[PDB]
């Protein structure tokens, strides 16, 4: 029983990339769950194989992350291309991972093939016939089902919460009292849309010191439509093991919605954040039944609670480390459940 695990458009190398590191620690759950599992990406590495060195068909399940298949200016993506041209090779079913609502598969042919590059691959190298299954973080299938309208190989769908692939890790480790430089932080991207939206509704024009590391800058947020006078401090990236370290050094780190993903996604950003030392806060509007914690403590529902709540936890340290310990106490519940999260995944590759 060989396992193949692959990021469908990105290099996998290490934890500097979001995309990377999701691929990384999938690899590393999937291991230390008793399974035979390779990582196969563009280069020999520590944690990869190279597709040029492997045959596809010694691999018993392809499992593949999502990811876009744009191509950035117009040139080739082997990254994209390579991954494919493996996909396309596979004759068995494929497990299609979807993290982000917005990287349905999709096919790269039809775009390659109107290239002025498209002398580099044939239809048959990179069109995937075969039949997939997608794997939705999502509670809600017809969510997936939608964004996945374009594609017809797509025949299977099964929620799966992939997000907590961090909290089932050997090594894991809840962050210990750290010292406060910040009220509120918040580690992650710009994206267009009602997460801009909420971004300057809860880390904006709030008064209280507010820092956002990751890649997004204040230039990002000139939508009209989303107004602010003031921004929150904005640093730059680190690698994805450190994040729940990094959300630590603030009394309270955000949980914001999306499109979509509200009352369906529990993203990743919820376990990094409950497993650090900053109090979780959460957007009302992203878990409107409380499914994360039944404790309406932990939820803002504007930027004018935000600002109550967080000068509450600043004016009262026993109220903070007591909410700290819920929620800590509310994550291990969920990790106590990994013997049935890890045959859940099982069932869910057909094993
Ligand atoms: O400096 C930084 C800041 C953030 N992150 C990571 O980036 C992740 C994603 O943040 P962001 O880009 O804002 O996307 P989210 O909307 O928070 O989450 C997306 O990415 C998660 C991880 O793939 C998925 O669980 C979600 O469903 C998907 O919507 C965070 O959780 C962190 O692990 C870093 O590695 N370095
Ligand atoms: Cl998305
Ligand atoms: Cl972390």
């Amino acid at each position: 029983m060989k396992i193949a695990i692959i990021n469908m458009g990105n290099n996998v190398i290490n934890f500097k990339t979001v995309p990377s590191s999701e691929t990384i620690y999938l690899f590393k759950v999937i291991s230390e769950m008793g399974l035979n599992v390779d990582i196969i990406s563009l280069k020999n590495g520590v944690y990869t194989k190279s597709f040029d060195e492997v045959d596809v068909n010694d691999y018993d399940r392809l499992i593949v992350v999502n990811s876009s298949i744009n191509f950035f200016g117009g040139k080739p993506n082997l990254a994209i291309l390579s991954a494919q041209k493996f996909m396309a090779k596979y004759k068995s079913k494929i497990y299609y991972l979807f993290t982000a609502i917005r990287l349905p598969f999709s096919q790269s042919w039809p775009n390659v093939k109107n290239r002025p590059w498209a002398y580099l691959y044939t239809e048959e190298e990179l069109l995937i016939k075969s039949p997939i299954k997608v794997i939705s973080q999502g509670i809600n299938l017809d969510i997936a089902k939608a964004a996945h309208k374009k594609v017809d190989n797509v025949i299977e769908f099964e929620y799966f919460p992939i997000e907590q692939y961090k909290i089932h890790m050997n090594d894991f480790q809840l962050s210990k009292p750290t010292k406060k430089t910040l009220d509120v932080i918040y580690g992650g991207s710009f994206r267009s849309g009602q997460r801009e939206s909420k971004m300057v509704e809860f880390l904006f024009d709030t008064g209280l010191n507010i820092e956002f590391f990751g890649n997004a800058r204040e230039k990002q947020f000139k939508n009209p439509k989303y107004p602010w006078t003031k921004a929150p401090v904005f640093t730059g990236k680190i690698p994805m093991n450190m994040v729940s370290e990094k959300n630590s050094q603030a009394i309270a780190a955000l949980i914001i919605g999306d499109k979509n993903y509200n009352d369906n996604f529990i993203t990743l950003r919820v376990w990094e954040t409950m497993a650090s030392d900053a109090v979780m806060l959460i957007d009302e509007e992203f878990d409107t039944k409380h499914r994360i914690i039944n404790d309406a403590r932990f939820y803002v529902n504007n930027r004018a609670e935000l600002i109550d709540r967080v000068n509450e936890l600043k004016h009262s340290d026993v109220l903070r480390k007591e909410m700290l310990s819920i929620q800590h106490d509310i994550l291990n519940k969920t990790r106590a459940k990994k013997a049935e999260w890890q045959d859940a995944f099982k069932k869910a590759i057909d094993l």
